[PDB]
């Protein structure tokens, strides 16, 4: 009859409007589950999906503070359009102005307090460091808040959450594998991380990705990983993602011990992603603790095997953009890392903080960072690394004495930009492979090729090759000049060719009687002045190496 | 009974084959709506979706000239697989050859006329400027055509159109917010823009994106925005998109006044996108009118607050590719802009047209543009900007006198390429932070480090440091030479070291009696020729600064 | 009654659990088809979908060796979540260690043999070349295996396969157009290519894409094309894709003749993609055969029209990353190509192999490749090409005499990195457009600007401009030195300014009687030593060009 036919020809879906609880709907479901009414959940409410492969389509809100916990979803299950919202409207800070300047003054930040589920974030203890003095100034009702509405996927394999959004919203994958957060539809975050893959118990996380989408706000980091290892296959990480205004960092791999084990991460991808206006860092890809580090690594490689900041993290890191960080645009540690195509621009905080060793950085741009001067540098590298291509300086000036690059053990090539050379500190800087060269000078009456020996002086050029106009701009004539520093006066001693279009070489001479050791090489002469006879003499080192003094020019 | 059970266990969807009109189907719908028969609509036909959150799945065509208007869709509604097609087959031009060379001659373009819904576009008034003389030569039936089949989403929030396609097809989001055009499946455009977010009435547009996908053809721009502001969160714009053969521009933010208000745009993202073969521009990210601009900005910041081309547009612009533009590959205006990782190559038109001020450009490549010589330059910058990394010149030659870069108020570093230095015009050019250098010469008997003072001459080097082979290639010997220009003859005066492997310095002398003012510095001497005695003399400036003339070399 | 109402209000879907065969379910389907039980298929089993536009949702496996063939799907059909798995568990090799070093020794590779559907690949004949001697050492049961479970879409238009996965899995689009493989969910490959668009019969393939997703393993290439042409619109190719551990190459356009016709490809996009750890190549974008090429091109342009490797392939190639290739990171051929933003790093094999002609390469980075020294170079270019921006050398050393870049007909600008200049071979190298320059020296007592004439010597600098510290580091004094090579001894002859802070120029003289031809220019003098009188003489070329010998300095 009809019922036999109908059962064969129609798509199966249950809808939440037909059930008193979410578990009742889950139990009834076979293929589809439609969330077609707002659902108020209690923190810790747990739904058992019976191992079923379900296509969950959300067209309403899950409303609650705390965690709505999904369990026992079958591999291939998908959850689309989820919207999490807290019941509580907390107090939030908004540490930026109507012209999008960061507020750094604690009292100014306190003045921004409002009750809202968005457009700011709940203070946490990290704000006490970020805005010194704010701990004392914040009213009690703005401290210690803990509002998040979290969808928790617990101990599932092969589950994807697509187009998720919300207000004071979080997404937690706890003990999951081969799960993805795809095309996040700009959830506005709460107290906890917005997207978290946490694998502190069970097998190391693997196959876990953030792909596409974006998030805004949140008190802490937007996308974060604990105890994930993508394997040599690099099966996990963050690709195609945007984070705006993280209360901590945009993308974070955790460092150090959490609970009783390692929170660290290996072999993940961080590519094609953007972090804008994080309160702390753009990308924080470190694994070992920075300040006050642990002396051990329970559940990970021991310090005896790999010293602090020298783990073989092996992440695949490429094509990242940060703008507007208040902390550090791009931070990492590790040994033997390859990093490419990183652009950090227009940051109040520093551009890069790299606790790396035997690592290679290719095509890095650090442009107008440390704009507030809270840090000692714009890019720092601790260990012995190679930088191949480094763009420095946009349009911002720097007032004080802070370095631009401090990479004292690194070998660097390919700096471009209007960098102040006194603010470069590297182990070695070289352009070994340039072709024939031309120095083109605009807005000056001369062109210059200068030399600076940083061991002698970081602030003064030690010699130069100049070309200078003779006469007016239409003269068709210039003089070439070779100079050397003396008494810390650049260009103090020089030889000239064609000064005043004279077609001759002007040769400097020793202004008094030359000592024997003033001459360096054999078969050379050094002119010197004999004032008592109004004569030039020549100190000559003969071809055989012996010295003789001759008369060179006389009245 | 069964009907109670069936109502609970089956997915709800209505299909258009069961209804005489689209409104009848819309009214019946609860969850799904399937378009399973072709639907002929009349221009302006308007469907009211009752605030319902609908999943609209299209497996057939909407056929009609003019606009099919969708209204009152609930937040979270999705429309997938839509296919728009005109009833009319218009006359189109195809201004490119079978070898994909652009046709620029009006008569050649007229000769391409055919009736088709694709593989070309309907002429509009901008073609009269693009192909001078074409207005007179086009037959009347090819002028003033207005064929588009447009899906209009009107005054909706949170609606996504996914995998849309069509023929003579357009997509209009009018007065919408938080709407997206996702993975456009290469619709072939009509007369109007292919994808438009227009917010001239109501609140400024926000949350509106083109994400992924591609388009082809169209008479005007492929993706365009009017009166959208993404906020500091940068919630809107174009990410991951490809435009082919736009009749105007690939991606356009409108400029100036439209109707009675501003059409301008702020705080949008333009990233990870590609524009190929636009008739006009690749990316046109300007906000103020170029030619014959308005004297005011109704509905926007007044000219008194921000002068023309100096709006704080604040777009996030990164990782863009243009190839094959007939107009300008990359155009913008604004003040305080940051722009990075832009590649423009193989363009008949110019590469970049930048009416920007106090802006920063990082890692720009402009490669083989202005190949037809319709423009004065390959990259132009009007205002006082910084360029950090600029690649110029691929393999194409330039015949005439056009500049490569004309950026007269800009400070530039990091030019690479076989640029003709006479075709560089900047305020300042500098490599402040190079390491130890080597000039490697291939295919010559010498290596060179040249100096050019553009104030003196843009075409002639003013001095040089050379190394030149002595003897044959296996000699193990070279001479080093320091030269200076005189009488507009490069290398006219020089000093040599080791010419003919002689192990000595060849020193130029003044060819006649040296004037007092020919010598520059104290404790120096200048040799000069006394022909009447066959002697070298020395003009000596003593250590005390006084002059004396001495005999230097005699018979 | 109810049945009339039910037929109108419910979504149509059939499910495989209600049918004995896949064809029975296909025949019954109208809108949806759900794969809700594992289905064992026989090789060549063919399903006719009746031209219907079906949404096929897979929540179970297709299990079988050989091909499951889908035919007569309507335009707009979609297949999601498909999982292919072989019945056979073959023998696989795993030629890498637990520290992810490549195994190159045949006996070591044989020792890795295990029976598994993943974590390795079935040997094919290309392994006999890749691991010399392995053909003899492999047991017979590991040779000639042919296990793949392949979903074949045959002669369909407008079909998309989304989120596909599997074990020993392949995906074949045979004679298709406007089809896409979207967001591949890391299928683990078998013997055949993982994703193939093959159009050897019928019209040239067009509209065929791999978009997003990733694959792992496989015996041969991950994504590959035969006889596709995207048109000027560039409607096809690979965008946003990742390949891990291809048994051959990550992304491959086929070369030469297959069957009786061309397998070549034109006008495709290769962008925003990543290939890691391929056994052969990252990207192989060649069209003509490398070793032992055909003398003809049946079905393509004849050799008389375009010589070997000089086809107008016209692909759009941009923003590619390769790491860990054992073969070549990036290979191509063709004439008139534009290529940009390619990064190849940390490869055992060479970085780039470019059989290109009149082509332009912009912003290329080749970093730590040829690390095993199996190849003669890190980047090779055969023809007359332009390279604008080339980063060379990360942190790896090279022991032997292999070149870094061998591009003997190419003109290059913008090399950065710690390249050994003796390992650069180009037609011309030049930095024509640098600004005012500073050479900053760190870790030395001197700074240097060196010149090297490769025709004279590739290994020895021919001259230099130095600045050297006088005294200790706090002296405030340096000497400038201009040097020239003699007798293959760099810096053999020099002029100094300010040696020992003497404020004078030390001038080299000819150590014996100067021959007439030692002097070059008129109005110059050359000092020389007359030992028989303990005198300096001057060989003078007078302003009139005649020679005279004068006494310069005397006892
Ligand atoms: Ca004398």
């Amino acid at each position: 009859q009809y019922s036999i036919e109908a059962d064969k020809k129609f798509k199966y879906s249950v809808k939440l409007s037909d059930y008193p609880t979410l578990q009742d709907a889950a139990s009834a479901a076979v293929d589809g589950l439609l969330i077609d009414r707002d659902y108020n959940f209690y923190g810790g409410e747990t739904v058992d999906f019976g191992g079923k492969v379900l296509t969950i389509e959300c067209k309403a809100k899950f409303i609650g503070d705390g965690n709505l916990i999904f369990t026992k979803l079958g591999k291939g299950s998908r959850i689309a359009g989820v919207f999490m919202e807290s019941t509580t409207t907390p107090w939030v800070i908004k540490p930026w102005t109507d012209d999008n300047q960061w507020l750094t003054d604690a009292a100014a930040v306190v003045a921004t307090l409002k009750q809202s589920k968005t457009d700011g974030y709940q203070p946490t203890v990290s704000d006490y460091v970020k805005f010194p003095g704010i701990e004392t100034l914040l009213p009690p009702n703005a401290k210690g808040q803990n509002i998040t509405s979290t969808l928790e996927i617990r101990e599932c394999i092969g589950v994807e959450v697509h187009r998720a959004s919300g207000l004071m919203a979080g997404f937690l994958f706890r003990g999951c594998h081969f799960c993805k957060m795809v095309d996040a539809n700009n959830p506005s975050g709460g107290k906890d991380g917005i997207i978290t893959f946490e694998n502190l118990s069970g097998d190391w996380g693997k196959g876990n990705y953030v792909i596409g989408g974006r998030t805004s706000y949140g008190s802490v980091s937007s996308a974060q990983f604990l105890r994930n290892n993508g394997g040599f296959e690099r099966d996990g990480g963050v690709i195609g993602f945007t984070s705006y205004r993280a209360g901590e960092s945009g993308v974070k791999t955790w460092q150090g011990t959490v609970g009783s084990t390692t929170s660290r991460n290996y072999n993940l991808q961080f590519r094609d992603s953007v972090v804008i206006y994080p309160v702390w860092d753009g990308f924080d890809l470190g694994a070992d603790t920075d300040m006050n580090p642990e002396l051990d690594r329970p559940g990970d490689y021991p310090i005896t095997q790999y010293p602090l900041h020298q783990l073989p993290l092996n992440h695949l890191i490429d094509n990242l953009l940060v703008r507007g960080a208040l902390g550090v645009g791009f931070g990492m540690d590790g040994k033997g890392m390859y990093v490419s195509n990183i652009t950090v621009e227009d940051c109040a905080g520093s551009g890069a903080y790299l606790l790396t060793h035997e690592s290679v950085f290719t095509n890095i741009a650090i442009i107008d960072t440390n704009t507030k001067d809270f840090q000692a540098n714009q890019i720092y590298i601790s260990g012995a690394c190679r930088v191949n291509g480094l763009r420095l300086i946009g349009i911002r000036s720097t007032d004080g004495q802070s370095l631009t690059i401090d990479a004292p053990n690194s070998t660097v090539s390919g700096i471009t930009g209007m960098v102040d050379p006194s603010r470069i500190n590297v182990a070695n800087l070289a352009e070994e492979g340039l072709g024939n060269i031309r120095a083109n000078s605009f807005g000056y009456d001369s062109a210059a090729i200068k030399l600076r020996i940083h061991k002698l002086s970081k602030t003064l050029d030690s010699g130069a090759l100049y070309s200078h106009i003779n006469g007016g701009a239409g003269s068709g004539s210039a003089y070439t000049q070779l100079t050397a520093i003396s008494g810390s006066t650049p260009d103090a001693v020089s030889l000239k060719v064609n000064h005043k279009d004279c077609r001759g070489a002007e040769i400097p001479f020793v202004p008094d009687i030359a000592s024997d050791d003033f001459i360096k090489d054999s078969s050379c002469f050094l002119p010197y002045w004999e004032n008592n006879s109004t004569s030039l003499k020549a100190l000559v080192k003969k071809p055989n190496g012996e010295l003789v003094r001759l008369t060179l020019a006389t009245l």
